[PDB]
DNA sequence: GAGTCCA
DNA sequence: CCGGTGGACTC
DNA sequence: GAGTCCA
DNA sequence: CCGGTGGACTC
């Protein structure tokens, strides 16, 4: 559980336990001995907790010490069965304390977005725990779909095929001169519910906890929406780095330009939301490299010109992540006729 | 030496040694035991030897065994002194060896620099080790320098004052607009030497190896230049990489669009050079992701349409290294009045 | 299991 | 995916 | 010296 | 600054 239990680690299964010995299994080329197995720590410290939507005293905690439990439930673990043999390299916890950052805030956000679309098609607003009501004016047309998008993916894929067309016909001309414009992926996206699926229910069911069926209903969701989404419908990116330092920084400034270029440019888009979420800024002046001008918009030099990353947010708990994403559907949905 | 003596190292003070212990004087907030003693490991490995000016040997083999040299070294020293109390991070084995590859790198291109220069000044090219006679008429104006640019920098300070201002009224405008835009560096420019210094003596000298001296003369050359380049005297920007991911290739992607976007179109500058460098491209994707296509010149209207980097570069050897930097001087000094 | 690829 | 680094920087 | 920033 | 990683995919 999310408290580590010794009673609760004894009834795994060897399968199911947050450290696999591979001593005698090695890896060609590795000198790896104990693997943190990632999807095993999130089935047990989240196993019935999403954080935001659990009791008072997870919601508000420092976020940072939620996002550090797994790890250290797997380190207590491995040294119980393993004690003085135990051993995993920085670079293990490093991989998986991003993975957990991502795919747990991902859970978060998700949550939100079902609470959301309940009240949008007419079922009022679930009030445990407790969060602000939504001002706006209840739609189906209104829902959101949270797409934790895989470690490989571009995010054109997303798109109806006659926009994938228009980009095609784009890249295509770039090639005749020997130049192309690759397109990668966020962490994550929301988009508006296609209309074919604004009565399935799975859109609107809060889940649990990370079991794994969750974890696979969560990580499946964009293989849902590949082929569906209007150029306009993808409403926010977000980005999801642990902590910063001032070299890594650059991925999510550079696709939220080539997002811009491509979806306001070339497709007719409004302004593209892309944000960065982090839990350790510090060390860095990370705020003021995300004051920069969109450089598509620069060229373009039309009226406005926007940053091509809107935000740096750093959330101090869970329930203040869920707070702020239900502040910008609030706000951001407007644009979406009713 | 660059091949490893244990009679080399028994010379050596405590304070010169590659690995220093600090075991009984640790870091506050660090577990680090020992030390990777980075200046201390190129003046023993380098301390006589610049690859590719050096012997057939040492010219001629594999440029990643010549970069893991001084680690290897380091490793040596470390396990012979302490045994199997020898501990090291594989952190402090990245960034080091991260160092030395851009450090040995920027120095076999100082030594080209300085052949180079002797000929344009009328000395002659030097013929140990032998390298093709440049083709291109001798003439002091077309005289370069070559400089490793510090950790933290901003490249616009190389600027002449007029450029920089050019840069800063732009930049007031986007601050009313709560905009900016954030200039940060390449690992290396090489930048036309100024007429002032072009009968200097030291930009003519080739250095017979890294030893704390030559260190610090090339770490510290960027100071003489700054204030002093004008837009178009920029001539390449070099980003080195050991080895790649696929999130680290975005900073010189973005830097490169920067230096596009302000010397093609605001100061009239042409086609800025950047290329990146690296032992290990672990796959092909990243030759993909850098045949991307420069924003500012996609907006109809503004400065030429080409790569925001011009090549991503695996070099085999010093000399190699050394081959392409003379062929590359050869042609982008063409453009330069003789 | 072994190899390759991903970030 | 990101954290432990050697050296530079700040008082 | 003690502490922070750099990438 | 960058290397060691857990999981995904294929046979
Ligand atoms: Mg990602
Ligand atoms: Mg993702
Ligand atoms: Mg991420
Ligand atoms: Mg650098
Ligand atoms: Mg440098
Ligand atoms: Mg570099």
């Amino acid at each position: 559980p999310f408290t580590y239990s010794i009673e609760a680690t004894r009834n795994l299964a060897t399968t199911e336990r947050c450290i696999q010995d591979i001593r005698n299994a090695p890896v060609r080329n590795r000198s790896t001995q104990f693997q943190l197995a990632q999807q095993n720590m999130l089935a047990y410290t989240f196993g019935e907790v999403i954080p935001g939507f659990a009791s008072a005293g997870i919601n508000g905690m420092d976020y940072r010490d939620v996002i550090g439990r797994p790890v250290e439930n797997a380190v207590t673990e491995g040294t119980h069965f393993f004690r003085d043999d135990f051993r995993v390299d920085s670079n293990a916890k490093a991989k998986v304390a991003g993975d957990i950052f991502e795919i747990v805030s991902s859970a978060v956000m998700w949550n939100c977005a079902a609470r959301w679309n309940s009240l949008m098609v007419g079922e009022g607003w679930r009030s445990q725990p407790r969060y602000s009501r939504p001002t706006l004016s209840p739609s189906p047309r209104r829902q959101v779909a949270v797409l934790n998008l895989p470690r490989s993916f571009d995010w054109v894929s997303l798109l109806v095929p006659e926009s994938q067309e228009v980009i095609e016909e784009f890249r295509a001309g770039l090639r005749k001169d020997g130049l192309g414009l690759p397109t990668s992926t966020p962490d994550l996206a929301v988009v508006v519910l296609p209309e074919e699926f604004q009565n399935d229910e799975m859109w609107r069911e809060e889940i649990a906890g990370l079991t794994r069926p969750n974890q696979i209903l969560l990580s499946g969701a964009y293989q849902r929406l590949q082929g569906r989404v209007q150029p306009g419908e993808i409403s926010l990116a977000v980005a999801f780095k642990r902590s910063l330092r001032s070299d890594r920084l650059y991925q999510p400034l550079y696709e939220a330009n080539v997002m811009q270029l491509l979806l306001e440019g070339k497709l007719g888009a409004p302004k593209v939301e892309f944000e960065v979420h982090t839990l350790a800024p510090e060390g860095t002046n990370a705020f003021v490299t995300y004051e920069a001008a969109s450089l598509y918009g620069l060229a373009e030099g039309r009226s406005a010109v926007h940053r091509a990353i809107r935000e740096l947010y750093v959330p101090p708990t869970a329930a203040d992540l869920a707070r702020r994403f239900f502040a910008f559907l609030n706000e951001r949905m407007e644009l979406v006729n009713g």
